[PDB]
């Protein structure tokens, strides 16, 4: 049983978070062009990025880490700076979203990655941005809980795929957070049983967005552990249907991104490095992957927009849930 009562929307609230206003379009849109650039370790766009993110959640008067390092890569020493915005520091227990935000540098020429992950960093700073209101109220409560966004750097290989070519950026950080101790005492409202020894252990379910922003994907419960916190996914994503919220091409279909069904299928990520040190995962990443990827064909004009609106009301609808905005 998942460590936390995990409270159904409301109606209201649920009716709330699945509207979408044409300035809530807007606003996306205008986030999301600022990281439809090419992103690669080191570079000037890539800093403009990084700053971006930070500006607009010190903003928003959250916390906000640079965790920046050097690491020998194949293609020499890189720098590299994974970006942690946490709404209330104190607060023990982190309900955590992330993805990454380099891309890969592609050997046939310019890469955007919008699906990967230009809009999984757009949704990120957009579900900080249009829940903020509610996100601030939530933090006086001192009920032990907060929101906290990662951003990694250095996701993508410079070359062959491998344990020493990928995940520079979640390797590094989730490496940083087991080593800095810390315990209960010194934290603000742990819950009753909680084995915190470290900062990894304030994790409490890491929620990894990756190759989004293009039609129909299919995601699936990777892991057992979480199946509690997906199942609310599946459920928001009924009830939004069932209220008739979601964009669909014609009349009277549903939208079907989050199966019940089982997968027998691995795929490496910026939460693996975490996996192995018992921070509980929800993996939201299409399978197949879209027919884009890694392609130069991973462009702004491939990213399907009504998708990308779904996603974002099951999200927002997401995050008021678990939090109880
Ligand atoms: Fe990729």
């Amino acid at each position: 049983k998942w460590p936390r009562d995990l409270r159904p929307l409301a109606h209201h609230d649920l009716l709330y978070m699945g509207q979408i206003s044409e300035e809530d379009r807007g606003d996306f849109n205008a986030t999301l062009r600022n990281f439809l650039v090419p992103r690669v370790v080191g570079s000037q766009k890539h800093r403009e990025v990084r700053e971006f993110i930070v500006r607009s959640l010190k903003d928003l008067d959250w916390d906000v880490e640079e965790d920046c390092f050097d690491g020998q890569t194949p293609h020499g020493i890189k720098p590299f700076c994974n970006v942690i915005a946490t709404l209330n520091p104190s607060a023990c227990h982190r309900l955590v979203l992330a993805c990454h935000y380099d891309s890969l540098l592609h050997k046939e020429g310019t890469f955007i990655g919008a699906t990967d992950s230009a809009v999984p960093c757009a949704q990120l700073l957009y579900l900080a941005r249009s829940l903020n209101g509610k996100l601030q109220n939530q933090k006086t409560r001192g009920d032990g809980l907060t929101l906290q966004l990662v951003f990694f750097d250095g996701e993508e290989a410079f070359e062959r795929w491998s344990s020493h070519d990928s995940l520079y950026g979640s390797r590094h950080l989730a490496q940083k957070w087991h080593e800095d101790r810390t315990s209960a005492e010194r934290l603000e409202s742990c819950l009753e049983r909680s084995e915190i020894a470290n900062q990894i252990d304030r994790m409490e379910v890491m929620v990894l967005l990756d190759l989004l922003g293009a039609e129909n994907p299919r995601f699936y419960s990777y892991f057992g552990e979480t199946q509690p916190v997906y199942r609310r996914l599946v459920n928001i994503e009924s009830r939004l249907n069932d209220a008739g919220l979601m964009e669909l091409p014609r009349r009277r279909r549903r939208t079907n991104y989050f199966s019940n069904s089982s997968t027998v299928g691995f795929i490496e990520d910026d939460h693996i490095p975490f996996l192995k040190r018992s921070v509980p995962i929800v993996h939201i990443i299409p399978s197949p992957f879209p027919d884009v990827w890694h392609t130069l064909d991973d462009n702004e004009q491939n990213l399907h927009h009504p998708t990308i609106s779904n996603l974002n009301k099951i999200f927002k609808a997401f995050v008021s849930e678990y939090l109880q905005l």
